RNA sequence: CCGCCGCGUGGGACCGCGCAGCGGGCGCGGCGCGCCGCGGCAGCCCCGAGGAGAGCGGGCGGGGGCACCGGUACCGGCCG
């Protein structure tokens, strides 16, 4: 429903010389970069998550002019408990909105694990929240922390920021 | 304006309880009761308390019970 998915369709077909891709969505930087992010469904993600790093930079060679990131579609609903009005229902907790933002983070930088993470609460500024990266990485995926701040910014209202520790 | 543990509206932070799929067609204005696809759902478990309980390994100790057993010494008897 538009042209990058054209684009992304055709170096599909060109990689393995059965998977299917929801949609796309691309977010604004700073920087004249843009980011783009490629819903994978969630039974998929798993089938997408054992080469990711090979098709990012692949697709990423192909097409420049932003990066891309695959994230899963997950939908949260908005009630522990739903009234019938005579039996009851309850919300798994896995629709949550707290999880699904943990789960959107550990998914935006999946093949490195998030060792901690920090809210700062200072005296004005708003509430911001800080992670801990391993210190191997480092210059590894140090040029992609401005487009991860804005694409978790995008997706979740909460503002982020990123250090190495 | 002032003798209310009752009555209605609103808020719902704090306070404590909610085991028994959903959605659509049959199907009638609506709800039941059943019958039909999974063909529409991301179907259906926070976490693992410097709380507790269970488990494996290591040594630790005048901790408990039963049987068994040595040593002088007090006392009594006897030979010289």
């Amino acid at each position: 429903l538009s042209e990058l998915e054209k684009q992304v369709a055709g170096t599909l077909l060109k990689l393995e010389d059965t998977l299917y891709i929801s949609s796309v969505k691309e977010i604004a930087v700073d920087g004249d970069k843009k980011a783009a992010v490629v819903y994978v469904p969630y039974p998929m993600l798993q089938s997408f998550q054992k080469n990711s790093e090979a098709l990012i930079l692949k697709l990423e060679k192909n097409h420049s002019g932003h990066r891309f990131i695959i994230v899963a579609n997950r939908t949260i609903m908005k009630n522990a408990y739903v009234f019938t009005g005579k039996k009851s229902i309850r919300r798994p907790r896995s629709r949550t909105m707290t999880s699904v933002y943990n789960c959107i983070l550990d998914d935006i930088c999946y093949p490195i694990h998030v060792i901690g993470k920090r809210t700062l609460y200072p005296a004005g500024s708003n509430p911001r929240l800080q992670v801990v990266l391993p210190k191997a990485v480092y210059n590894e995926v140090s040029e992609r922390t401005k487009t991860y701040s804005a694409v978790y910014k995008a997706l979740t209202e909460r503002d982020t920021e990123f250090i190495f520790m």
